[PDB]
């Protein structure tokens, strides 16, 4: 049974916590690395890359979209599936997770396993 793996970034660390939890939980998922910042993933990303980024766009220091642009102009967005999470969903801001390499977008609040369903769609095979 073959594991995704899965990285997440927010600074909501109730959720993180949550979510780390309920997608460890999964057979065909791993979650890798935790952070709750732009910085810290990033320093994360350096050595160590996940199949799957969950990152929250709104985050102290650095944010998602920063992390995202300096991702993409570093090479690691042809492994990396990047699917941003927010309750910003603001049509414009959209359109720049496109241009800087996002494979998805969700909203907060979402279900876990409708979730769980998009990270199998962006980089589960057969
Ligand atoms: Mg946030």
């Amino acid at each position: 049974m073959e594991k995704i793996k899965v990285a997440i970034a927010d600074d909501n660390k109730e959720l993180v916590k949550t979510l780390e939890s309920y997608l460890a939980d999964h057979p065909q998922i791993e979650v890798i690395t935790t952070a709750p910042n732009g910085k810290v993933i990033l320093s994360l990303m350096e050595n160590d890359l996940p199949d799957v980024l969950l990152l929250d766009i709104i985050m102290p220091h650095l944010d998602g979209l920063a992390v995202l642009e300096m991702m993409q102009a570093n090479e690691n967005l042809s492994k990396v599936q990047v699917i941003m999470l927010t309750a910003f969903g603001q049509e414009d801001v959209m359109k720049q997770a496109v241009d800087l390499g996002a494979s998805y977008f969700m909203l907060k609040p979402f279900e876990f396993d409708r979730l769980v369903n998009q990270i199998l769609q962006v980089a589960g095979h057969k």
